[PDB]
DNA sequence: ACTTTAT
DNA sequence: ATAAAGTATAGTGTG
């Protein structure tokens, strides 16, 4: 089955609709919103863009101040098929998800990652995950997340997974799938 | 590459 | 004036 992984840019513009999603202030059931876990030692009260401004402007190096539109995490989607979590029980649940969060902790630091938002009240169980792109003092995107990096993301992570007790394989290689939103996604299973 | 942002 | 970092990527499926 397909080890599904897609981070998006986010910026402080767009934080704002992420964290309002992340947590509830219309696909989503009322009845399932509890029981959804945080796998992070974050405060709940305090928003993603405060949190990490803050982390950033006391760990970065430069004296420059935080450009407007920079990356200030990426949210990376963890998902698969809905024949993978039916196999899996409740708390072989918490253990796919909590390998997942630490493939980014091993590979691009533990403080970096900002929130791990777990949804078991939308279609599939999916992790929202965001990564912040601090490396040597340097907060870019552009350096962390580059050509190179998603292209061994996309064939490390899975066989990393399978050293796990779990059974993956990754994406089909040199795709030519086109991302579609969730509205056009949805249109695009209207018709057949 | 080329362009937008903060020195 | 300079220059690090913005744009993209890579992947699947009801995010
Ligand atoms: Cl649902
Ligand atoms: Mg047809
Ligand atoms: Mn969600
Ligand atoms: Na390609």
């Amino acid at each position: 089955s397909y080890m599904v992984a897609r981070m998006q840019k986010m910026k402080a513009g767009n934080l704002g609709g992420a964290f309002k999603h992340n947590e509830r202030v219309k696909d989503i059931n009322p009845s399932r919103s509890h029981l959804n876990y945080e796998l992070t030692d974050r405060d709940r009260s305090v928003s993603y863009e405060k949190q990490i401004k803050d982390y950033v402007n006391e760990n970065k190096v430069s004296n420059r101040a935080i450009r407007k539109d920079a990356v200030l995490c990426d949210e990376w989607i963890i998902t698969s098929d809905k024949d993978f979590f039916e196999k899996l029980d409740e708390e072989q649940t918490r253990t796919f998800f909590e390998t997942a969060k630490n493939y980014f902790a091993e590979n691009y630091g533990e403080s970096n990652i900002a929130y791990a938002s777990v949804h078991l009240d939308e279609s599939t169980p999916h992790m929202h995950m965001g990564v912040v792109p601090f490396e040597n003092g340097k907060l870019s995107s552009k350096a962390m997340f580059d050509r190179e990096e998603l292209k061994h993301i996309q064939e490390d992570l899975p066989r990393y997974m399978s050293d796990h007790g779990f059974e993956l394989e990754r994406g089909k290689l040199n795709s030519e799938a086109k991302h579609k939103t969730v509205a056009e996604f949805k249109r695009a299973m209207a018709d057949m």
